[PDB]
């Protein structure tokens, strides 16, 4: 079981097989590769809206078109999945799911309707995979770059009608059977404090200032009822580091922005002929995003520092949400610069895998996204922007599937690869479903 | 080795697990998949502009979002392929390929500059994998629904600096070097003539029509060349069914269309916010498609008979081409039912490989192109279509990346996948040039 240790073009890629990725037959190394033992721990990596297109633009942009991701490109294990959600009233696909309906998928095993965590079409809950792993008597890990209370995130830890019912006021006001002044179990962030993952890291400080309307701590705070409750607070690079445990007794909570997290690169919106009436854009580093704030890859090595500590294993979910959320905002930039965040993730699990030899790492998307890579020439009708990339050729990337000022979700097919015991049934023709399915059987569930 | 039987929803999409493909652990029948032994014969099914969104488009109208490809989803062994080609002056990667260079690079495996045929950005002329085949003794096709001088056919049997030098009246205009009288080795249609694989079937008709300029059939139409020389020619679907044999006495060569093949589903065109102004449409039969024409499986049918017939195996490429052709048309049911016309020639392939035990069969596209799934209610700024699928629900198709009456092509990288001998050389991410030397090496040349 090795990971592809390169995959890069290997020489001149003007001459015969020098834009060659295999320098010899691969069937020896992918018999290796399979393995049907236990996985003892699974990292399940997922970047919000990073279809195939996505990756590509990423690559293309950071390493070159030759180049070659030492996280993303190195799981040897590769198919495509499906991750259609339902119409609500129906029960008949939906083409295009929201990150809702595709995290419930597979947090769940049960497709649903957009909008919906951890509920069937029924309004019914179902349980976790973070769920079960604690049961199981696991430790579990939660981190995300958004908001706690985002769609991925809140999937893991959440059962709600609506996706929008963060807190008390939202939730009493738009899933008034899941209110907790109902007789229903609370908003995403009660929920999620009830819960109690051993980690649980990202954004979302705001959600915490609510106060509870009912239960043992209404009038208190969130962010007071999480200290009640025996949790650490973290709140930057120092303190999250500084950390030496995080179990049942102090399970760990990083709370590292207001809302989502501050992206790591800066450029300019995609414009209508952006491509034609602009210099090609480089992107520079983020001047708002403080140094104090973790990485994504930073908050992946303290997770599987503390949730390594549990003997019989852990379930890890860690997601690159700022892909999808820049995709929206036809910043070609920021979706980049967040797809290479996720990629340095990917390789400090992949690391682990390598060292601990018992752990499955899986990374896919929750569904593709708007971004199309097109022609240095093209005239098209939505917003557009070249690029220089690293082989210092100009790329042109199109965002042209909205007129409202959020480029739309797209229903292809996209890759989902894996490492570790059990990445067979990865390969082929997928349904975002068979992962849950896939994570249950691996950690014997 | 196995074949993925069947991979569609497994029951009631809403229950819990019903949207799941996998019935149990894959790792197995991965394991069994997996041959370093030779390969006879290679069946390479390239759907042209047949990306991920193209495929997953596809399986939703006509299988239903849950269904499943019995050729195209059936191939156990995927990955991803990258396609860049590259810009002629500056030897850097251009990251949307036409499909001269990206079939130029798995023909000869080398990249190449877009327009260029079995020519490197150097205009070297390097040997292509329909040649060395027939050098090394066993047989070859070469099977199209296009133009047999369109770009995907062309780049097995002609080595020409612009793929637009049909024949000898473009090739003295736009390929001056290569053009017969002055030296070179003739139009695209005279090196097909020349390269004589034992099968060729496809349109292009009228290019025959012309006559040419030098060499020993001087003042002889092409087509009179052609029989001057010993093919058989074949111009409907009774003339194609009578052939006994196809070999180096007698090859074949069907010439079905003027140019192009008729597709085989009519739709209108996609419009500005057609899913919001227009209703939902149905894809019928094409009424100007005899069935005189014959389709692609039964082309891959007869082509696979007379091959096979070569002890010492066989080389055979056959081409959904107007996927691509109708994808640039922003026609939803000319693209669908382009894909589904590919499905059933896979099938054959599929078929024919697991009887014999020693074929490879590989499908994949030659780039990604612009069709979008995206939501019901979507406003986009580009051409857009509601359809009614197999499942009755409503999918919306967007073509959003161009001004022009041709939509254009994309760099996403896209699936790979394939069944037999040497079939683990397609997973992981490969590049397009991969393709070539995973060929060679399981011919053994
Ligand atoms: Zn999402
Ligand atoms: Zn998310
Ligand atoms: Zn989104
Ligand atoms: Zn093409
Ligand atoms: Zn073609
Ligand atoms: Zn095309």
């Amino acid at each position: 079981m090795p990971v592809l240790e390169n995959r890069a073009a290997q020489g001149d890629i003007t001459a015969p097989g020098g834009a060659r990725r295999l320098t010899g037959d691969q069937t020896a190394a992918l018999r290796d590769s399979l393995s049907d033992k236990p996985a003892k721990n699974i990292i399940l990596l997922i970047g919000d809206g990073m279809g195939d297109s996505e990756i590509t633009a990423a690559r293309n942009y950071a390493e070159g078109a030759g180049g070659f991701f030492k996280g993303i490109d190195a799981l040897p294990l590769t198919g495509q999945y499906t991750h259609y959600a339902l119409n609500k009233k129906t029960g008949k696909p939906d083409y295009v799911t929201d990150g809702a309906a595709s995290a419930t998928a597979w947090s769940t095993g049960v497709k649903t309707y957009n909008g919906a965590l951890g509920v069937d079409i029924h309004e019914k809950d179902h349980p976790t995979i973070l769920e079960m792993a604690k049961a199981a008597g696991l430790a579990t890990g939660n981190v995300s770059t958004a908001e706690l209370q985002d769609a991925t995130p809140a999937a893991l830890v959440a059962h709600v009608t609506s996706s929008k019912c963060y807190g008390p006021s939202a939730t009493s006001e738009k899933c008034p059977g899941n209110a907790l002044e109902k007789g229903g179990k609370g908003s995403i962030t009660e929920q999620l404090l009830n819960a109690r993952a051993d980690v649980t890291l990202g954004g979302g400080a705001k959600t915490f200032a609510e106060t509870a309307t009912a239960g043992e701590w209404q009038g208190k705070t969130l962010r007071e009822q999480a200290q009640a409750r025996g949790y650490q607070l973290v709140s930057d690079a120092a303190s999250l580091n500084s950390v030496t445990e995080a179990n049942q007794q102090k399970p760990l909570l990083g709370l590292f922005a207001d809302g989502n997290m501050p992206v790591r690169w800066l450029g300019p919106k995609a414009t209508y002929h952006g491509n034609i009436d602009k210099p090609a854009v480089t992107c520079t580093p983020n001047p708002q995003r403080n140094d104090s704030v973790p990485t994504l890859a930073q908050m992946t090595d303290k997770a599987i520092e503390l949730l390594s500590k549990n003997e019989k294993g852990f379930f890890l979910q860690v997601e690159g949400a700022s892909i999808d959320k820049q995709d929206h905002a036809a910043n070609p930039c920021g979706q980049i610069g967040e797809t290479v965040d996720l990629d340095e993730a990917v390789q400090r699990a992949l690391e682990f895998a390598k060292k601990e030899g018992n752990t499955l790492v899986i990374v896919t998307a929750d569904h593709a996204h708007a971004s199309q890579i097109v022609a240095p020439d093209t005239k098209a009708p939505g917003l557009t922007q070249a690029l220089n990339t690293k082989d210092g050729a100009v790329m042109v990337m199109s965002y042209g599937n909205s007129e409202e000022d959020s480029q739309e979700h797209t229903g292809s097919q996209l890759r989902i690869a894996a490492y570790g015991p059990h990445a067979a049934n990865v390969v082929g023709l997928t349904d975002q479903t068979d992962l849950f399915y896939t994570m249950k059987a691996a950690l014997g569930l």
